[PDB]
């Protein structure tokens, strides 16, 4: 690419660093999702919450990369580290871990805003609108859940009831759809391949209406 | 977890290795997507294709992890390496790279099937049905695209027309929906937070019908 | 205003006093609402109940002022004192506080009825129909809730389950709509201001039908 | 509450002060509403406008309190002073009073923004988006009304015609709905109380559909 | 352009001159629109009328340029002068100014018709049908408004009532729609840019029906 | 106007200067539109794009003037200069010209934001939200088009295919509606004029429904 100008290089470097931070957070949500789906754990609410969190983090990383590309910069990708701890004694530890991660993300975003505030107004507005609001809302939600868990306790069937309630409230908002793909079903109908005749299909449809 | 039995440990280790391979492929698709979206490249068809491929690979990794968890095993996650090359001279190089990756994936899957064939019939059936068909179909599609590109050439406006056609045929099958999240809009309406009243909303809806 | 006759001045003074009492009750509900919405409390049911109570008290004060104005009197407003206690150890204390406030309101209303009974029949009918019924019903509801809470206990997850149930039953009856306002969105469309062309809009609508 | 951290204490104090300012403005609108509804005044347009203004101010105070609670702070409520003047010679004086109040509110908000600008980006964005826009729009509308009134005059039937027009344009935007409550109607049907069987009702409804 | 023949050069020059006259009239309507929208004027009817007039004049200039291009000529653009007076004592002066401008436009059009009448029949028909009718109708409307204003007077609330009526009658005929544009909302969905995938969208739509 | 206070005079002057800049850009788009519509050029896509750009620039100028009027200032209009060059060798030159103009606009807006940042928070928010986003998006789109054109070439039928595609994608978003006007058709039906009976028509319509 013979064009990487306009955008300030230091801001570009900091943006790429934050992109990698978001990718690491998305990866770490996967480990929690896998941990709580074991046949000896079977906690449906935590599973749904962790899946939703991982998808949200991936979308945030994609959005920041798209913003960097819109201003005319380049994005360089590097190594993604493995999560350190892959087990939790109870729900309180997991919620505390998530709260600490949110605080770290907010600190990084504030540093970015401070860096880009003097020159680029649009960049600072993007930082303070499209990236911070989600973090603030998620932090409030997680803090409320943590307070409720601390009040309820950690023995008996209290955690089970809490998990059922959490699954109910999470499923009312998020539901991941399936990703379509290709297969060898009906081989005799798609001889070269399935996609190559798409245009033709469109013509057929117009003749039906 | 005091339960990790039944599933053969060697098969579990090989399955985890293949999961990491799929995750690496998904990560590498992101670099191509970012490369072809630069303001000095602006190739819409390649962008759509790479986005679709990354989502497909992520779904495949999730499916294999779910199968391991269903049989009673554990999944341990480790480091994801960075892609080596992040630039391509023309479309032919990118398509060749993808074809080679597909061949590597197929070889790994065949080794897995050979390992698990003697004892576990269900595992071998899962390998040969739910994992190989997608790879075979994608390999055929990519080979057809590569042959067409080689016939067309690499100079003039041929690649531009090919890219427009590719975008048209890809968009007829895949369209990634947005992931819902939380925000601070309408603060006075969701005082503790937005999710905590979900159950109440349901009751209201029943009274309306 | 050169007209303040007909209505008995002593009745007018007592009515104004009761209006200020209702306003004070409405203000005190706000403190409870703010207390139970803290991130370290997060009790959704109590929040909904307190919000509903504050709105009900405000409506009652408005109704009494409207009745005074209908009979030809004047309303003079004075200072609203701050609530004394702004913290509660458990739900039982809050419910007891509300019950005591209801008893005080009922005593004041009975005194008003006694004052106005001899001369004005319409005023006494208004007092005994439009002001007392709400208080009686609310007192019964709060007493039932208090008895249930005392039976349940104050330790473990009993209060959490009670709070969830309370939110469910309150939300089935009350939902505060948003108050519309003015903004600077679409500045080029409402040049003087948004309201000044309302009449014109009406004409347009008639031409569409 | 063992948690009041994160939020800067000086910003919290200033926010609470502004909350009390908004509450005072909401209270003062009530006096104007009561003044213009007397049987010797009977100005419908001014009544509607003052009612709308009081509701808007109350909503603004609620929104600021909710924002403070979301960031993890506490809200402490204090005394609300009585309005000073409770009579106006003509509409021009009332409109001038409202304009001056709007200017005072804007100055306070600007001071808040200056205080919180250096450290918290999200707080400053909230101040400049969710609080200032309404004030600017309302100030423009009130200034336009004041200019029209000054041009029209103050004698004859000019003010009366203006009052009809104002009522017409205000009523096209705002309409306060009734607040539901409890009563003793149909006593034999709701024996413990009306709310306690809400869940049961829902089941019945599902069986009807 | 190696083709500028057929069309008579003198007619082309006169047409370009009239195009610039229409553009100047459109520009001058903007100043009146801005003058009557000040917070110390706030005349909604005059604002609507001036906005409509400016749009009409711009459309007329576009139509004349299109006619010149259809016959095979060229259009050369030059400087647009500023309006001389930017204030008016009352509505009568503004209406008189508009009437005088209409008379000037009609004189110019008559000169054009005289110039092109001998040779080109189609050009003269275009002048007498597509350009004069609007001017005649607008002149009649403005003269009627001026007579009504002169009869009404210039003191009291007469002009204000007239302004409401004018706004009502203008708004029943004209309403300028918003012009769509591009933005950075939903950045993650339109990665290269929003327009480049339009064709693909069409295919998707056909598959839905 | 005896009222021009509140708004800072230096900010007002800078705003008026930027308004004139936007008007000049809108005027210059007209010359390109006229150039590409000649019978010896006949490029439909460029014609549509230039028409859309001119309308967008006019709307932006109107929006900035409306914002100045809302804050209580005055707008003074001056002379609009003629465009310098009115011919282009190929599409690349036109796209480069547009990109340079966008860069100039962005620099001016950044200077405005710097000027108004210290005192007025609402003004700076308006600058960074309602004026910069459009420029950023349009710059990205034009850069993508320029890169595609440079890759395609400048000889043969490549530009023709590109122009057809550009027309297709532009027309999917923008379509300028006709501006209604007055005429002398059906003279016997609208005797004084067409508008004067509008109110009566409304009554008739109500009687039909």
């Amino acid at each position: 690419c013979p064009s990487r100008h306009n955008f300030d290089p230091e801001c570009e470097k900091a943006f790429v660093e934050h992109i990698h931070l978001e990718l690491a957070s998305s990866y770490h949500a996967w480990s929690m999702w896998a941990f709580y789906a074991r046949d000896c754990k079977a906690a449906v609410g935590m599973t749904r919450l962790c899946e939703w969190a991982s998808h949200v983090s991936a979308q945030r990383a994609r959005r920041m990369a798209a913003y960097v590309l819109t201003r005319g910069g380049h994005v360089d990708y590097k190594e993604i580290p493995a999560p350190k701890k892959q087990g939790w004694d109870n729900f309180e530890d997991a919620f505390s871990h998530c709260v600490a991660n949110k605080k770290r993300i907010l600190t990084s975003l504030q540093s970015l805003y401070q860096c880009c505030q003097s020159k680029d107004a649009h960049c600072s507005n993007f930082i303070q609108t499209d990236m911070m609001d989600e973090v603030i809302a998620w932090n409030k939600f997680l803090s409320d859940c943590l307070s409720n868990l601390h009040c309820i306790g950690s023995q008996g069937m209290g955690p089970w009831v809490f998990d059922r309630w959490l699954a109910r409230i999470v499923m009312s908002k998020f539901k991941h759809p399936k990703i379509p793909s290709l297969s060898t079903s009906d081989l005799e109908s798609n001889i070269p391949n399935e996609l190559f005749d798409a245009e033709g299909d469109m013509v057929r449809a117009i003749k039906k209406l």
